[PDB]
């Protein structure tokens, strides 16, 4: 029996491995809305499966569609790669756009058919062996995911071309197994038959308003009037099973959160392990690492042990329990979410304005501000931002001991942090900061200030600041952690001056401002001032919140596809798979429905998003589980004719 299986398993592992490659690249290629864009196309890929089962069981069977959809899948990836080269080498965008739609079909028509195809090989009441396959099969899906991430860092033609090539390798091997596959063909228009049967029955029910209206079957009492009984039996099994899925999709909206929402939180939690220098975006991989080792344990020890004590868990029992751990997983995040709040600074909102003042002169200056004054010595700054109201910024006076007063006639934008630089009694400057949140992806911004009469130019690892006016600062640019070297160039600088310099360790999430000042020998000097503190909380603390979800998703997901396959009738095995996959499609809509948040504190969203909904669904789902939909032995009922 294993012979024909290996061709199938290696195909999915090889296939889905390449599939993940396109994911990270796509968002980078085009560059809150990232949540929509990331989720929108994720759901889109799961609408196509609708086109999968219909064609598969109503036309050419299952073997043909896999081969056909495999070819069209590769073309989409290949076309997108070359079309991208056409735009840069030489309307053009239209070529790239078409690839996306073509790529989706393969991603859609393959997932349902492949799963149903594997199960067919098991026929001799091989409950344990067929289940072993599904446990093995799911372990293969994440195997590709793990390898995809590690190779991604190590070009566009190869970035797109190379992943596409593997699918061809996967495609070729699957063909070789044709002589060994156990395959079945359709015997008519199954989809059409059901369509007509449903319409006639309900139409008949509409008739006889008060004549034998009480139905002994909610729908079948009327369908039987024209159609074959065993035909009614098959639809009856599928109709009941599909009902149980109504409460399921909410859960998938609770698992996807790790893709973006948690990764966003990883930005503010970058306390780096001493041993290594893990990056923020790599945390998602931790789900892959656990799942490969966790899956064998459950099948190996846990399930046999549970049997010994006589708990006798059923598929329904596990699925209901599986949702519990996922729910409890999120509340752990909320604990971590509130914890970080003790360290992150506060940013202005709307009509609020935050002000920072930095003195770079050689003499102390006195600053007059609405309802308060600040005196800052040479090369000194305020240790924290000062918040103010836009309307309350009425009078601003600047003076130095023994110097005339100087007013400020500039303007400030509400909702933007502003910095005031003063170097002489009547010489000041107003500059915008640009950033009003934690830096994206964890990198730390850097800028510079000009004090010399002439323009200056500075370069630092592929990024250049040039033509900077005197007593005016540039805008921030972001660099990774560690230590970076930089060089300066300016006409006023004599050649003999040394422009080579090095920085201190950067860590993650910090924001420092440099200052350039003249030495007695005309050589420049470098001073550093902080604006935002470095991230403190360690990143490994996300492991707790991760383990429960992955441990809970192994018990849930594995049973989901297996239980969907068993209850399906021998004729419409693939159709139900669409229902199962269709569950995920709805899920991403709910998170998309979030749109704006009622308030700002993220801790609220992390909590109500699961507790008020997921648990309520669980109890509601349990009620439906009380109606023993598992009591259907789909394998034997057909034997009754």
């Amino acid at each position: 029996y294993p012979l024909s299986i290996f061709f199938i398993v290696v195909n999915e592992f090889c296939e889905r491995f390449s599939y993940y490659g396109m994911r990270a690249i796509l968002i980078l290629y085009f560059t809150n809305l990232s949540t929509a864009i990331y989720h929108t196309f994720v759901a889109l890929c799961y609408l196509t499966p609708i086109l999968g089962a219909l064609i598969a069981d109503s036309w050419l069977g299952k073997f043909k569609t896999i081969v056909s959809l495999s070819i069209v899948y590769t073309i989409g990836q290949a076309v997108t790669s070359v079309s991208s080269i056409n735009d840069l080498t030489d309307v053009h965008v239209v070529l790239s756009l078409i690839g996306l739609a073509l790529i989706a079909l393969g991603t859609g028509g393959i997932k349902p058919c492949v799963s149903a195809f594997g199960g067919d090989q098991f026929e001799e009441g091989q409950e344990k062996q067929r289940n072993r396959f599904f446990s093995i099969f799911y372990l293969a899906i994440n195997a590709g995911s793990l390898l995809s991430t590690i190779i991604t860092p190590m070009c566009y033609p190869l970035a797109f071309g190379v992943p596409a090539a593997l699918m061809a390798v996967a495609l070729i091997v699957f063909v070789l197994g044709s002589g060994m596959y156990k395959k079945f063909k359709p015997q008519g228009n199954i989809m059409g038959k059901v369509a007509k049967c449903i319409g006639f029955a309900i139409k008949n029910r509409f008739r006889h308003r008060s004549k034998a209206f009480p139905k002994r079957e909610h729908w079948l009492d009327w369908a039987k009037e024209k159609y074959d009984e065993r035909l009614i039996s098959q639809i009856k099994m599928v109709t009941r099973v599909m009902f149980l899925y109504i409460p399921l999709p909410m859960f998938w909206a609770l698992f996807d959160q790790q893709g973006s929402r948690w990764t966003l939180q990883a930005t503010t939690m970058s306390g780096k392990i001493g041993a290594l220098e893990i990056q923020p975006d790599q945390m998602q991989t931790v789900n892959a690492i656990l799942i490969v080792i966790m899956v064998p344990i459950f099948d190996a020890v846990l399930y046999p042990l549970i049997a010994k004590c006589g708990f006798n868990f059923t598929s329904l029992k596990k699925m209901a329990v599986g949702m519990v751990l996922a729910s409890m997983a999120f509340v752990v995040a909320a604990i971590v979410q509130v914890e970080i709040d003790k360290t992150l600074p506060v940013f202005p909102k709307g009509n609020e304005v935050q002000i920072k003042v930095l003195n770079i002169g050689n003499n102390t200056m006195n600053i007059s501000l609405p309802g308060e004054m600040v005196t800052l010595g040479p090369m000194s700054q305020t240790n924290a931002f000062m918040t103010f109201d836009v309307n309350k910024l009425t009078r601003i006076n600047i003076s130095s001991p023994g110097s005339p007063v100087t007013a400020v006639t500039d303007d400030f934008k509400q909702g933007q942090r502003h910095t005031l630089l003063v170097w002489a009694p009547n010489h000041y400057q107003v500059v915008k900061d640009g950033l009003n949140q934690k830096p994206e992806k964890g990198e730390n911004g850097i800028r510079f200030v000009n004090t010399f009469n002439e323009l200056i130019t500075i370069t630092m690892s592929g990024k250049v600041y040039a033509n900077i006016s005197s007593y005016n600062a540039s805008t921030y640019q972001f660099f990774p952690s560690g230590i970076k070297g930089f060089t300066i160039s300016s006409t006023e600088i004599p050649p003999q001056c040394q422009p080579n310099f090095n920085t201190f360790y950067l860590e993650f999430g910090s924001a420092y401002t440099y200052i350039v000042q003249r030495k007695n020998d005309s050589c420049p000097e470098v001073k550093v001032f902080e604006d935002i503190s470095a991230n403190t909380v360690n990143m490994a603390l996300q492991i707790p919140q991760y383990f429960l979800l992955t441990c809970g998703e192994v018990v849930f997901s594995v049973t989901g596809l297996e239980f969907s396959y068993s209850q399906a009738p021998s004729n419409m095995k693939s159709v139900l798979q669409a229902g199962w996959l269709l569950t995920v499609a709805v899920g991403n809509i709910i998170v998309l429905i979030v749109a704006g948040a009622g308030q700002f504190s993220k801790q609220w969203a992390e909590y109500i998003l699961f507790a008020a909904l997921l648990l309520v669904v669980c109890v509601i789902f349990a009620i439906m589980a009380r109606f023993y939909t598992y009591i259907n032995p789909a394998e034997i009922e057909a034997q009754f004719d």
